[PDB]
C-alpha cells in the first residue's frame, strides 16, 4: 500500500514526461503559421494571436515539469556533497506538494477545459471586432483534458502519501 | 511451443516499434500543408481538416505503444526497489491483454480500413457543402492495414499465452 | 571459399544499410513539393502524384531492410534466453533466402528499371488527360539500378551458400 | 547556513541552463519571418528589424552562460595538470562575481523590462517614419523578467558567500 | 619515411571525412529552390536543372568515401572472426589504390574544374534555347578544387607506399 | 607564468570552439533567403549575392578551426603508434603558429572589420548598377570583431610561448 | 376625352423611350464584370451568370420598343407610296394592342417583380451547389417596377381607346 | 417684373440641364470600381455598396429633369394637334409646381446635405460590422449643395409666379 | 397583294438594320476577354478562341447587310447620272435575290443553330485536348435563330415577288 | 479701337472654349487610376487623393465658362420674347465683368501656379505622414499658366471696354 | 459599256469606304493587349510587337483612302473658285491611277497575303530567340485578301477607263 | 501659278487636319499604360514618363492647328460684322506666316526626328539610373517625319505667296 504509492508516482512521472517529450512539440509546430483572421489590416494577425494565446500550453507544461523536479536534484546533490535528514525529507516533500497544487490551480484558471475554434479580437490596430479561426481545436482539447487528469492523479497520490506520513 | 511465444512477441514488439519510429513521422509531415479545398471562404480549410482527421493516426499509435509498455516498467521498478510475485505477474499480463484488446477495438471503430481521397465538409464557416481532397490516400491505407495486422497477431499471441497459462 | 562468403555478405549488408541511411532520405525530400502538372483544376496534383508513386522507393527499401533482419534477432534472443540448433539455423537461413527472393521479385515488378520524366494522368478530378513533370529522374534511376545490383549480389551469395550447405 | 548556499547556487545554475537550452531556441524561431512593417519600400523590413533588435536575447544569454563558466574550467584543468590554491580560489570567485554583476548591469541597460508591440522606424531607405509590429511581445516580456529574477538571485547568493568569506 | 606515410594518410582521411561531414550538406541545401530560369513554360525548371546536375557533388563524394573504406571493414571483420594474411593485405591495398585512381579519373571527367554561372538549356518542354542561372558558383568551384587536391595527395601517398612495398 | 599560458590557450581554444559551434549556424541560417535587391531582372539576386559574399564567414572559421588542430592529431596518433620527440614538438608548434598567423592575415584581408548594409552590384545580367540590402549587419559585425579579438589573443599567447622557449 | 387619350399615349411613349435611352445602357454596364461566385473552379462564373440572366432586361425592353412601333412605320410608308384606310387603321390598332399585351404578359412571366441578391447555382462544371452574389439589386428592382407601371398605363390607355372606338 | 420671371426660369432650366449633361456622368464614372472595404469575405463589397447608395444621385436628377418637362410636351402636342386654354395653362402650371416641390422634399429626405467618407456596413454576408471608404466625398457634397440651391431658386420663382397670377 | 410586298420588304429591312445596329455590338463586346480555358500553357487561349470563332457573327451580318444594298445604290446613281430600264430592274432584282439566297445558305453552313457552352481545343501549342468555356451561349443562340427567321422571311418575300413578276 | 475690342473678345472666347473642349478632357482621364501612394493601408489612396485635388481643374473651368455666358442667353431670350435697353446692357456688362474678376481671383487663390509632383498626406486612416506621387505635373502646370494668361487677357479687355463706356 | 464603268467605280469606292469605316476599328481594338510572349524579361513584349507590326493595317488603309481622294477635292475646289479643263481632268486621272498602283504594290510588298499565328522575336532586350503568339490571325487574313481584291478591281477599272480614253 | 497656290494650300490644310483628326488619337491611346521601367521603386514610372514626354505630340499639333487658323476666324467675323481691307489682309498673312515658322522651329527643337526605344531615367525617387522601354517607336517616328514634311511644304508655299505679293 504505502510502498506501492512511490512506484506508482514514479511510473506516472516517467509516463507524463515521455508523453510531453514525444507528442508535445510536433503538435504545436504550426500554431502561428496556420492562424488566420478575416481582415486586410496589416499586423492584425500578430496582435490577435498574441491576445489569443499569451503563453502556449507546451511552455507552461515544460516549466512545470522542470520545476517539480528541483527537490530531487537538491537532495541528490546534498547527498553527494555529504560523502536533519528527516527534516530535509519532510521539507522537500511538502514543498513539492505545494508547488504541484499551485501549478494545477494556475493551469485550471489559465486555460480552462476547451479551446474554441472561433475567437473575437478587438485590439489595436484591428478595426472594431474581427473573427479569427484557430487550428486543431479538438486535438488540443483532448491533450488538455489528458494532462489535467494526469496532474490530478499525481496530486491525489502525493496528498495520500502526505496524509499517511502525518 | 510455450517458450517460443515469448520470443515471437518480443520480436514483433521490437519490429512494430522500429517501423513506427522510422516510417511513422515523415509520411505524415505535410498532412495539413497539402490539404486543399475547393472554396474561397477564409478559414474553411482549418475546420474541414479538423473534421476530417480529429486525431491523427501517428498520435494514436504512439500513445498505444507507450501505454502497452507501462506494466513492464512497473515490474522492473518494483524488482529494482525490492533489492506475491506470481499474483503481480498474472495481474500485469491480464491488464496488458485487456488494454491491447480495448485499443484494437477503439482503432477499428475510429478509422476503419480506408482513407478516401475525397471528403464532404459542411461545417461553419463553409457555406453549404464543399469537397476537399486528401493527400497520400494509398500509402496511408497500406500503413493502416499493416498496423492492424500486426496488432491482430500480437493479440492472438497474447490470448494463446493466457490460455496456455490457464 | 565458403568461409569468405559470410564475411562478404556481412560487409555488403553493412554497406547497403549505410548507403540507404546516408543518401536515402534527403534525395527524396522534395518529391511532392516540386511535382507540378499543367492544369488549373484544384486537387489535380494530389491525385496525379498519388497515381504516379503509390509507395515511394525509400519506404519499400527500409521495410525490406528491416524485414530481412528479423531472423538474426530471433536467433540472438533465443540464444540469450537459452543461457535442434541445426534445424533452427537451416530454417532461419531458408526463410531469409525466400523472403529476399520474394522482395526482389516484387521490387522488379513494381518499379522496373526507369523513372520517366513525363507522366500522363487521367484520374478524377483532372479533366481528360493531363501531363505531369517528375523531379530528379536521372538520380532516381541510378539509385534504382544500384540497389537492384546490390540485391542481386546478395541473392547470389545466399544461393551459393545454400547450395554449398545442401 | 553558508554550506547550503553552494548547493542552492549549483541547483539554480543547472535550472537556468536547462531552461535556456530547452525553452529558448524555438521561441525565437520566427523573429524575422513574422516581423512586418506598414510600407511598400523594398528593404525597409531589414533596416527596421536591425534597428529594433541589434543583438537578440538568446545570443546574449548563451554568451553570458558560457562566459560565467570559464573559471570552473580553468580551475579543473589546473588541478588536473598539477596532479597559492587559496589565492587562486579567491581570485576565481571574485572574477566570477564581477563578471556576473557586469553582465547583469549590461542586460538591464540594453533591453530593460518590456518589449513593446509597436515600434517607430525612421532609418534609410524607409521614407520618414513608419510603424512596425512585433511578434510575441508578452511571452518575450515574461521570459525577460524570469531571467532577470534568476540572475538577481544568483548575484545575491554570490554576494552573500563573498561577504561570509571576506 | 615509410612509417610516416601511414600516419599522414590516416590524418588526411580523417580530415577529408570531417570536412565533407561538416561543410558538405548545408552548402548544397538550396540547390534546386534557388535555381531559376528565364521562361514561363511550366516544367522547364525541372528538366533544365536535371540536365545541369545529373548527380550532385555531395552524392558522388559520399559514395566514394564509403567505397574506399570497404577494405578496412573486410580486414577488421575477418580478424574478429578469426579469433595468407600477407596475401589479403596486398590484395586489399591494390584494390584500394585502383578504386581511388578510378574514382579520381571519373570525377575529373564528370565535373571538371569549374561551375559556370550561366547555363544553356534546350530540352523538352522548353521551347528553343533558354538561359538559366546557377546559385553559389564560386564556393562550389573552391570546394571542387579543394577536394581534387586532397584526392590527388591521397593518390600520391598511396602510390608511393605501393612502390615502396614492391 | 609560462605554465599558466598553456592552460589559458587550451581554455581559449575550447571557448572559441564552443562559441562557433553554438552561435554559429543560427545567425547565418537565412543569409540568402532575406537578401533582396531593387530590380526586376530575373537572376540578379544570385549574381549580386555571390559577388557580395564569395565565401561565408562560417565556412572560413570552421576550416580554420579544423586546420589548426591537425598537429595535435598527428602528435597523438604518432605517440599511440610508437607504443626526436623534442624536434617533433618544436616543428609542430612552429607550424601551428605559422598557420594561425597566415589565417589571421587572410581573414583581415578578406572581410575587414565591417559589413555595410547597402551594397552596389553591377554584374551581369543586372543592367547598369543596382543597390542591394544586407540582412543583420550589426550582429555580423560584432561577431567579426569578437572572433578577430579571440584570434589575436591566441596568436599573442603562442608568440609569447615561442619566445619563452627560444 | 377621346382626343386627349392619343396625346397622353404619345407623351408616355416619348417619355418611356427617353428613359430607356438615357438611364438604360450605363446602369447595366458592369453586369458581368462585378458578378462573382464563391468557388475556385474555372468557368463556374460564366455558367452561373448565364443561368441567372438568360436575356438581360435591356435587350427585352429595346426589342419590345422597336416591335411596338412597326405599325406606325407600315402606315407611314403605305401613305407615302399611295401618293380600306379605315380597315388598315383598325387592323394596325388591334395588332399593336395584342402585341403589347402579349409582351407585358411575357415580361411578367420572365422576370417577375424582384432581383434577389443571392442566387444558387448548380450547373456544370460547378461542383454541387454554390452561392453567387448579384450587383445592384435595388436599382434594378426599382427600374423593373417603373417599367411595369408604364407598360400597364399604356395598355390601359390602348384598351380604353379600343373600347371607345367599338 | 412679372415678365422677367419667365425669362429667369427658362435660363435657369437651361443652365441646370447643361450642368447635369456636361459634369454629371464622368464624375460618377468610377463609383463602384474605387469603392473598397476592409475585409476578405467575397461579395461584401457588392452588398455594402448597395446599402450605401440605393439610387445614385445622377439617376434621381435625370428622372426629375425629365419629369418636370412633361407639361411642356403635353401643351406643345395639344397645340399642334388643335391646328379651356386658360384652364389647361393653370392646371399644367399647378401640376409642375407640385411635382417640383415634391421632388425637392424627396431629395432632401433621401440624401441630405453631406456624403461622409467612412461608412459602417453590417449586412450579409459581411461578418459583424465593417468599415468602407467612399471615393470623392468633397466634390459630391459640393455638387449636392449646388443642385439643392438651383432647385430652391426654381421653386421660389415658380411660387412667386403662382402668387402673382392668383 | 403585289404592291404590299414591297412595303413589307422595306419595313423588314429597316427593322433588321435597326436591330443589328442597336443590339448587335455591345452583346459581343467581351467575346475574348471572358473566354477562358483550363490550362496553364501561355498562348493556348488565343489559338483555342481563334479555332472556336473564325469570323464572328456580327462581322458576317454587317457584311451581308452592306452587300445586299449595293443594287439600290447602283440604280440610284445610274438614275442621277442619266438626268433598257426594265432590263436593269430585272437584272438587279435577280442579282439581289441570288446574293441573299447564297448568303443565307453560307450562314446556315457556317454556324448552324446553336452555340455550345463547352468546346474541345486540340491545336498547337495546347497540349493534347483541353476544354474551354464560352460566354453567353443562350443569348447568342436566340439572336442566331431570330436572324435566321428574319432572313428566311425576306427570302420568301423576294421569291414571291419574283414569281409574281415572272 | 473701341469697336475692335468686341471682335477680339469674341475671338478669344471662341479660342478658349475650343481649347478647353478639345484638349481638356483627355489630359485628365487617368487622374485617379495612376495616383499611387507609398503605403499598404487600405483606403489611404482615396483620402490622400481627395485631400490633394478637392475640385479638379476641368470642373472649375467648365463651370466658369458656362457661368460667364449666362448674360448673353438672358439678353437673347429677352430680345426674342420682346418681338430700359441701355439699363439692361449696362447691368449685364457690369455683372459679367464682376463675375469674371471674381472667378479669376478664386482660381488664383485655389490652385496657384504649380502642381508639385510629391505630396504629403496625413489624413485618416493613413498612419502618420505618407508621400504620394502625382501624374503628369508638367503638362498640368503648362495648362494652368495658359488658362491664367487667357483669363487675364479677357479681364483686361473687359476692363478697358468698361472704362471706355464710362 | 464605258459609261457604266464610272458608276461601278463610284459604287466600289463607297462600298470600300463603308467597310473600312464600319468593320475596321473594332477588329483591331486589342492588338497589343492580347499580344503575349513566352518569356519573363520586362520590355520584351514592346520590342517584339513593334518588330512584328511596324505600321498596322488600319493606318495604312486609312491613309491610302484619304490620299486617293485628293484629286477630287482639288477639282471641286478649283471649279467652285472659278465660278485647260480637259488637261486638268487628264492630269488628275493619271495621277490618281499612278498613286493607286503605287499604293497597291507597296501594300503587296509590305504585308503579303498571310498573318502567321507564331512569330520569332530576337531583338533586344529579349535573350536569344523567343516565340510570340498573335491574336486573331484568320480574320485578319480574310480582311487582307478582301481589301486586296477590292483594290485590284479598282485598279482594273481605272486602267480600262484610261485605255478607253487613250 | 499664283492662283493655284491658294488651292494647294487649302487642300494641304484640309488633308493635314483630317489626318490629325483620324489617325491622331488612336495611336497615342496607351502611351502611359504600356510604358514600363525595370525597377521596383513605387512612383518611378510616373516621374520617368513625365521626364520622357513633357508634352505629348498630339497636344502640340492640335494647339498649332488651332492657333494657325485664328486669322481666318478674325477675318470672317470682321466681314460678317461689317455687313483698310488690304492692310488687314497683309497683316493677317504676315502673322500667319510668322506663327507657322515659329511653331515649326519650336517643333524641330523640341522632339527632333526620332523616338528612341530605350531611355535612361535618373530622377527622384528612382535610385541611381534606370532603363525604361517606350511603346510604338517606329510608328511615332514615321508620323513625326510625315508631319514635319507637311509643315515644311506649307511654309514653302506661304513664303512663295508672300514673295509673289511683295
Amino acid at each position: 500500500s504505502t510502498m506501492i504509492g512511490r512506484i506508482l508516482l514514479t511510473v506516472v512521472v516517467i509516463f507524463r514526461i515521455l508523453i510531453v517529450a514525444i507528442v508535445g512539440e510536433t503538435v504545436y509546430d504550426d500554431e502561428q503559421t496556420m492562424f488566420v483572421c478575416n481582415t486586410l489590416q496589416p499586423g492584425c494577425n500578430q496582435a490577435c494571436y498574441d491576445r489569443a494565446f499569451p503563453i502556449s500550453h507546451i511552455r507552461y507544461w515544460v516549466f512545470q515539469i522542470i520545476m517539480v523536479c528541483t527537490p530531487s536534484l537538491c537532495f541528490i546533490t546534498y547527498s553527494v556533497h555529504q560523502s536533519g535528514i528527516s527534516r530535509f525529507y519532510i521539507i522537500q516533500v511538502v514543498f513539492r506538494n505545494a508547488l504541484e497544487i499551485g501549478f494545477l490551480v494556475g493551469q485550471y484558471f489559465l486555460y480552462g477545459f476547451s479551446v474554441p475554434g472561433l475567437y473575437e479580437c478587438n485590439r489595436y490596430p484591428c478595426i472594431k471586432e474581427v473573427e479569427c479561426y484557430v487550428s486543431r481545436p479538438t486535438e488540443k482539447t483532448v491533450f488538455l483534458v489528458f494532462m489535467f487528469a494526469v496532474s490530478g492523479i499525481c496530486v491525489v497520490l502525493n496528498l495520500a502519501e502526505l496524509n499517511h506520513l502525518g
